[PDB]
């Protein structure tokens, strides 16, 4: 679920899920068009076509379980929705930690008319 994902986010980086990335560049929450503006956004891209791979499923209010076993996220056993959704948000806050070493907050709050380029998943 949202509420999670957003734990999640917080756990691996340290940064609230919102506003540091519930807005962020061309991908990130609401929206998903044009170029990716740099690594953190291209996680977004990732998520968001993740998400897309599972037309049946709703991530923003399905709850799944998780835990740690080395300071590692393991996905445990739900649904398979669960288990998918769980998986797409797992690969995403990794990918937020991966790369917090070129986020930036200039990219806040992005303009939508400034994401253009067509890319498919
Ligand atoms: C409670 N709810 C309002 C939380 C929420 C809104 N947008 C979020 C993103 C967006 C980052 C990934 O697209 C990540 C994690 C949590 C949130």
């Amino acid at each position: 679920s949202l509420l999670e994902f957003g734990k999640m986010i917080l756990e691996e980086t340290g940064k609230l899920a919102i506003p540091s990335y519930s807005s962020y560049g061309c991908y990130c929450g609401w929206g998903g068009k044009g170029t990716p503006k740099d690594a953190t956004d291209r996680c977004c891209f990732v998520h968001d076509c993740c998400y897309g791979n599972l037309p049946d499923c709703n991530p923003k209010s399905d709850r799944y379980k998780y835990k740690r076993v080395n300071g590692a996220i393991v996905c445990e056993k739900g649904t398979s929705c669960e288990n998918r959704i769980c998986e797409c948000d797992k690969a995403a806050a990794i990918c937020f930690r991966q790369n917090l070493n070129t986020y930036s907050k200039k990219y806040m709050l992005y303009p939508d008319f400034l994401c253009k380029g067509e890319l498919k998943c």
